[PDB]
């Protein structure tokens, strides 16, 4: 007995899909995500080489929901160019969630062009579905593609 | 495989951090047990340290900063699933003469969603010569936008679950 | 089953605190690159979250605090088995002109065994065209009665690591 | 290619054995540590309910030597009045130490009086031997005997 939500957002970038996908698929970008978003996280922990299975530990600075929670890099096509990462533990899942996952799908529209679809699914039990409706966003998945933007967009 | 931590190191308006609304909910456990007996428990500086014990399956982790007394920092992790995972909590007030003790929110739990300020208190009353009222109420400052949100979570189970365990242990012989 | 931590809440003699003994450790690693292209490295804010790179399997966990220039601090946890087990380590100085940077314990490792100050300095000077010496060396302040203790510990090892490590990366097209 | 080495301590208590040995397998005992020794412990972690099985973190106050290991309680024999508690990650373990044990006996002399015989064992590796025997001391144990014994000698 749980309800489906599932969020979305895009972003339209004069750069080519490829670009913008190098660094979103880049093993490396998880010990840059403060770089990327200065003074996002008071504490990054990170598990792994970045790649697939890579666990990051996600803590807040005072006052922000969630204070913290734990996330997976679950899986990743190159060739469609996608992206899925699980909240696993923290978070939401404290909160009547019992799924949580975001995908990241950068598709070109033009030759030098592309959009970024982020979106969100989650699995909420109805006594929690207005409790927590207020507070999921697209947030931290639109911080992603603002910072990968901007960073890219430099000849 | 490889652990690797990463912390850095801008704040809010004066105004809109006391821009809140107070909200005061109030729980009556009246017992057949005098009041002296209720408060010795409640007074009790080991309490901490035996709430493991008086609450089992609630803590998957249990700090304690300090002896017991007033000043003490409880730091308490709970289960996963349930919701408020984490918070720190201290000891204001432990007025024996009143029968009155004081317990603090000050870091993490409510204090991230909304709440700027969180406090228990705890007034044991006589009611006879083996009869008492623990009035445990629980006052909480929000920024109004999130009192929707908040005010299903923020019961007064805690301090009732308190309360009824405490209860319990004194009425057996 | 159940966690419980307890943290409770005296100093020692103000003239046995700064009763100790100098020792100086040198290490010298005279390398055939330029002085210019060691020190671009060691200089380098983001040497500090790629030290699991450069020293694969020498930490359990390396939490870095700061941007990685002066200032910074480095508490680094080692593998079961291996001593220091963990200490902290904090940017002194990095001074580009002289091509001068120092590394300073400041709490945990030979700290906790009668040091009671230690410093790393890393001096590259050149030696020719494309070649130059990496002068590291480690000043600490040890209680006497100890120097038998931690002296064969506190060798010229995890700062010769560096730059060898380092080295290789340079010498390397 | 391990040397082995056994240290020993005695203390003789005007108490009858039973009653000094209540006190040292009272599984209550581990959560009042902090009470016995105080400001010995910066910080105390507990798992388990203070009976065999129990495992204790112990981190000490800046400057002292081992400045944090665990510790796990092995072995009760309530008949001989016989503790065994073994140190198993930390300490001495980072420092050519293979093994770590520590035996507490208490053996009645007279009707109201007894010995508290506490040693500790260890193996280590010849090159770490003249490394840590300046290091490894009876101090621990002579610790819990001084505060066990006055503790219980109250009328």
């Amino acid at each position: 007995s749980t309800v489906t939500k599932v969020i979305h957002h895009e972003l339209e970038v004069a750069a080519s899909a490829d670009d913008i996908w190098t660094v979103y698929s880049w093993p490396g970008l998880a010990k840059h995500l403060p770089d990327l978003l200065p003074g996002a996280f008071e504490k990054l922990e990170i598990i792994g080489d970045g790649g697939v299975g890579t666990i990051l530990d996600m803590t807040f600075v005072p006052g922000e929901f969630p204070h913290e929670y734990k996330e997976k890099f679950i899986l990743v096509d190159n060739e469609h160019r996608l992206k899925k990462v699980q909240m696993i533990e923290g978070g939401y899942l404290d909160l009547g969630v019992t799924y949580y996952m975001d995908t990241i799908h950068v598709v070109p529209t033009g030759k030098d062009s592309c959009v970024i679809k982020s979106s969100t699914e989650y699995h909420v039990k109805p006594e929690f579905v207005k409790i927590v409706e207020p507070l999921i966003t697209t947030g931290p998945l639109a911080a992603m593609a603002d910072a990968i933007s901007k960073l890219v967009l430099e000849h």
